[PDB]
DNA sequence: TTAAAACGTACTATATAGACA
DNA sequence: TCTAATATCTACGTTTTAA
């Protein structure tokens, strides 16, 4: 039906590009050439994991007749009070090698040994501040035995729990700040999420006044809650039988945040 | 429906270029200029506060690609005894950084940090006499540390509570009088506010010498009072079915006061 | 361009060797030959911070190769509510070392241990009404266990907390008073301002005495209000465009005060 | 591409003979001579690392004939958390032992049969404070049952981890503190950078009074801060097709940290 | 079986830092 | 005056290994 098939789709998510995503993806590309470590900052729900998964996909992994793939970026999400092991754990399961069960010196090695041989050169650490204080030593060693740019990516928290170990503190100094969106830019961005994630059969009108106002007010300019606001309005509106976001749904999901 | 639209204008509030706000602006350009700290005094509803944040949005922060804001002028105002984590809390948010729970000394630099760096070279504190005592101190060293225009606004009572700390008063001795305004300008300000505010469909005459004479005894020379006589008149005169303001209608809400 | 530079610089700080700063300068000397502890009192804006700046600069920290820096004259402002390890950790961190997470007692013995060892002779404390109650205790215990020159540096603030503690009375009661200027001093300050200070590109001739009558009238010889004055009338002529200081901004700068 | 091997080459890293690593050598040869246990401390990227490492590179092991090779120097970081089996590992495996699985008993008599016989006599352990308490006794016997000098290197966390145990502070009382760079040292380094590292086609001037400002604020005085900036300045200048490092570009680099 | 090495997480003993009366 | 809490700071001992 194609009813579920737009609720099915709409349900999801997509990729935008969104000109803080542009931006980083250049700062990184500079980073990762200089081979230089750094840390990106901005306030939840700005989309800094978007736009880091977006980078590993644009720089995939490359082949090489009768050979291992070169993985010139790695991301790794830690989980919560990430030990050593589970961060070696987590950049071997990145690069294809299920290390067999054993030591964190033998996890500490073999990561060692595939991120030298799989050509590794950027290490994005999401979420960096899951890490426990005793793994960010194994994270600089990282950074300085290897030619490799880690980016540690996070929330105020994290610029908290770097400023705890000067030797962190001083690897990491390097900052791009991902921001919230306001002004043209945020009218921009509403006008390109209906056009491309709402697509609509017939044209909100989101961009105008009133509903702008209504965005403006509820989304606060996070990228987060515009995404999710439109596309839960999108299947109001959609299952009411209306063929456009109306006003009233919008107020109606709006009132909720 | 045609009244309920104008009364919602009517009920919010606007701005007017007045020549007070004209000439704070001028007076905050030379201290901002000049790093030159003061404060702003005058009585109530004098205008203070609207101008002060006219100058914001006049001034207002500039964006660069990945970066944090730089943010020239920075206005606050405090919370009723305002302590120094909250002090630094008010300034850090807005720069638009989200605070990690921490020390007063975690508090301080941090925002030493982010009032570097968003290139602050301006803050205002608006009622600055909801200050703490212990709280001057911190603001009278990121006007000492940083090169940074601190401006106090308030009525007589900041210089009462100021005036009781030596080291404060003379870090704030230069200062500009907001004023209460009579005669000519006054009346240029009643017929402004016809032109510019009221916006009804008919004309008030508010103009008119003898309606001026009840506004001066009424207003006595607040903006404040002028402002809000006039906005209640108008809704009074347009949902008792009057196309306009007249005395009827004027004298009965300039008795209320 | 021109104009900016000239601005940028009277925008700044600059030291002049007053007499008032050479007293000082032979007193501090002679207390730290004799490790005698004392308080440098005085009217807020008298130039008490400048002239223990210029002592501390005099006195610079030696390097030694491989050793720590021998630092004859420490120098802190206390943060306002100065506790014993805020103490300890801006001494500490005054010679060049990181403090580690520790208890009071970890500070006080690494900072007594580092106060030997960088040959420290002089801890200058500035605005020490800062200082808690209970942070003298320690203070009064370097200047008694080390052979150190405490200085207490403050208005009658200071005198006010000292007068309740009366080993604290009974240790600094030797003191130093930082006075207003007046007469030939005061025109003698004057003279230097204009051609040590702002050197427009034309003479200011701020001696003459309807100019020199109204500084006085403004300053009161507060050697603060003295320099904030001139500054901002120099930046405020030549944004007009003028050569020099008239004496129409001059009025218009001393009526701010 | 012409470009492409200079920044393959900016990217990388090299040792310059700063005074401070020549002070450290002088230090590490006379405690080398006593057999004498020491420490060296300072600040994280302040070039004890560095400095260290080029140690054990003047003294490498010697080849001889029918004897296994003289090693005078031996240099390890040790994992965080090290314990004894970890120590003894890197130990033997830095004098190329592949020593099997066994106890550490057997790791321990192994270790102390290979510390003989290849004649160490120097141990440098780089980040001693991630050893476990338990392993500094380890640490100790090796230093009192063979003539080894062993040399802790670490930050102010390493004075904090040794206080902790009498008998390793006993031990290591003999202290030597890396400093970071200042004054007319600091404009000496971005001069031997400019020419020793970065080897630009056209000269940069970054001693220059405009530059040195622009650096100092941004380096601080951090070796590791300098040679970060200064690389990927130029990485950025290059790729700009810039034959030198412009102002604009340094700025631009300066403002991420 | 027999060291003995590696390693998840508990019932505690304190050492503060600071919103309020 | 007097707390919750975010740790520190070892130990609880419990698995895993290989010999
Ligand atoms: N570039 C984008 N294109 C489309 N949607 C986006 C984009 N960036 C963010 N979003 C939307 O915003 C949501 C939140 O973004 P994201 O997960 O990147 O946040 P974040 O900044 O990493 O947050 P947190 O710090 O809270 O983990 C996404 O799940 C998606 O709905
Ligand atoms: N320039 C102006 N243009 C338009 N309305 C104004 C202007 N100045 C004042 N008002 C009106 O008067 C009211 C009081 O002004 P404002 O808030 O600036 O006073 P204030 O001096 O800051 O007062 P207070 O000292 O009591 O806090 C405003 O909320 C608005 O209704
Ligand atoms: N010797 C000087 N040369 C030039 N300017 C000076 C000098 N002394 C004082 N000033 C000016 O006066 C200002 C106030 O001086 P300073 O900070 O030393 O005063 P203070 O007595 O320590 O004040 P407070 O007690 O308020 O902290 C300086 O910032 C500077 O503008
Ligand atoms: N002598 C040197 N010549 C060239 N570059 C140097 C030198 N010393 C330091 N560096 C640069 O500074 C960086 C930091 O130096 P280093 O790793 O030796 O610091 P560290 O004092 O051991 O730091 P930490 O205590 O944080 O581990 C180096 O990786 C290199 O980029
Ligand atoms: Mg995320
Ligand atoms: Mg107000
Ligand atoms: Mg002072
Ligand atoms: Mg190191």
């Amino acid at each position: 039906e194609w009813l579920q098939a737009e609720i099915a789709r709409l349900k999801g998510k997509s990729i935008v590009p969104l000109q803080q995503v542009k931006t980083l993806h250049d700062w990184l590309d500079g980073k990762r050439k200089a081979r230089k470590s750094c840390r990106v900052v901005g306030e939840s729900r700005t989309g800094k994991t978007v736009a880091c998964d977006a980078y590993r996909y644009r720089h995939k992994p490359q082949q090489e007749a009768g050979r291992p793939p070169t993985v010139p970026v790695v991301y790794i999400r830690p989980h919560q009070k990430c030990g050593p092991k589970d961060l070696f754990k987590k950049i071997t399961e990145y690069l294809k090698y299920r290390v067999t069960k054993g030591t964190v010196s033998d996890f500490r090695d073999r990561t060692i040994e595939v991120l030298k041989g799989c050509g590794v050169e950027m290490l994005i650490i999401d979420e960096a501040d899951r890490l426990k204080p005793e793994t960010f030593a194994d994270v600089r060693d990282i950074a300085e035995d290897l030619g490799i740019a880690v980016v540690l990516v996070g929330t105020d928290r994290l610029d908290a729990v770097i400023k705890r170990d000067e030797q962190v503190l001083e690897r990491f100094r390097a900052h791009l700040r991902f921001g919230k969106l306001s002004g043209e830019d945020f009218k921009n961005t509403v006008e390109m999420w209906e056009q491309m994630v709402l697509k609509l059969p017939v044209s909100s009108n989101l961009k105008s006044k009133e509903m702008l106002r209504i965005l403006t007010s509820a989304t606060e300019g996070y990228i987060g809650r515009l995404d999710e606001i439109l596309r839960e309005a999108a299947i109001r509106s959609l299952s009411r039988g209306l063929k456009k976001i109306d006003k009233a749904v919008l107020q109606e999901v709006a009132k909720e945040y």
